[PDB]
């Protein structure tokens, strides 16, 4: 049980994560844009963010970077003439200037047309939420593995795309690390907010706090291989999970947590996952009625074919490229 599904797991992982050659030039892009802000302001930084940053990049993975400065300065110069430098070094792409916020989209230039990547100014808690992702993926080995073949698994479902009425990746890593902390038993993770150790950290107006000496954590009570972790994490959302009443959280000490309680009966609520930190978030305000009927229907069709009479299992039908 599980470990044929195991051992395809693993090679399914080795053969869609972000490869050293890729890694290695996404790095010397970086490297090139942190030496274009240094000569526009040497107190700024750049800071990576989001799959790249945390090591739950897929192959091809785009860029999330963040310019952090003094608040006492004002952007628009600084972010302008950012944008005017990478111009001249040979990317092309967007400046957008919105409700008082630059943001750069880069879309061409290695690094060539392959290349997309986009730089925000101050986002301070896309940060943290990368850092408490980060933090989880050090503690335990599977983690990475399976937020990959999840992630992997909803694209090629069709059911990543926020803008046709489906979930975020970040959706999907948030379902993920919820099951590992609060459903699956014994759980895989402690949840580091609610942790005793836990000190408040107010940041932009959010409590970013979490208990991030991992050092001290011990190792998981649960010794289930990816496998069964998957199996597991498939067949609670397909049967177990109501998203009509209850919501997805980090800050019940139990996990639970009703739409009415929350009160979260354009943002939709069909799906209903509360942001950790950005409490008033839901991050899954995208998912419509449609889409959650999709997303729904593969986590019931991934959970059946895992549990299939016939011998042997398809497993390759799970990245099956969905139609439409």
């Amino acid at each position: 049980s599980h470990k044929e599904f195991t051992k395809f797991c693993y090679e399914v992982y080795n053969e869609i994560k972000i490869s050293d050659k890729e890694f290695k030039e996404k790095r010397a892009a970086l490297d090139t844009l942190r030496l274009c802000l240094k000569r526009i302001s040497p107190d700024a930084e750049l800071v990576a963010f989001g799959s790249l940053e945390s090591g739950l990049a897929l192959k091809n993975s785009d860029m999330d970077l963040c310019v952090l400065m003094d608040s006492r300065v004002q952007s628009d110069t600084i972010a302008l003439q950012f944008y005017e430098e990478l111009i001249a070094e040979g990317f092309e792409g967007a400046f957008l200037q919105a409700a008082r916020i630059p943001i750069i989209k880069l879309t061409s230039d290695g690094f060539g047309a392959s290349f997309q990547c986009d730089i925000g100014f101050n986002n301070r808690l896309a940060i943290h939420n990368t850092l408490l992702l980060s933090s989880y993926t050090k503690l335990d080995a599977r983690l990475k593995p399976m937020v990959l073949l999840v992630k992997h698994w909803a694209k090629r479902k069709q059911i990543n795309s926020p803008y046709f009425g489906t979930l975020s990746s970040y959706g999907y890593v948030l379902m993920v690390l919820y099951y590992l902390i609060h459903v699956i038993k014994p759980p895989v993770f402690p949840n580091l907010l609610l942790s005793p150790l836990k000190q408040e950290k107010i940041v932009d107006g959010f409590d970013v706090g979490f208990d991030d000496k991992l050092e001290d954590i011990p190792p998981s009570q649960n010794y289930s291989s990816l496998g069964s972790l998957l199996h597991g994490f498939f067949a609670f959302y397909a049967y177990a999970f109501e998203p009509r009443e209850k919501v997805v959280t980090f800050r019940r000490p139990d996990g639970y947590l009703t739409k009415q309680e929350k009160g979260w009966t354009k943002d939709r609520y069909i799906l209903a996952i509360e942001d950790p930190f950005e409490i008033s978030h839901n991050v899954g305000r995208t998912v419509s009625s449609s889409g959650l009927y999709r997303i729904r229907g593969e986590f019931m069709a991934a959970s059946r074919l895992l549990n299939s009479r016939s011998y042997p299992i398809p497993y390759d039908s799970l990245f099956e490229e969905a139609p439409i």
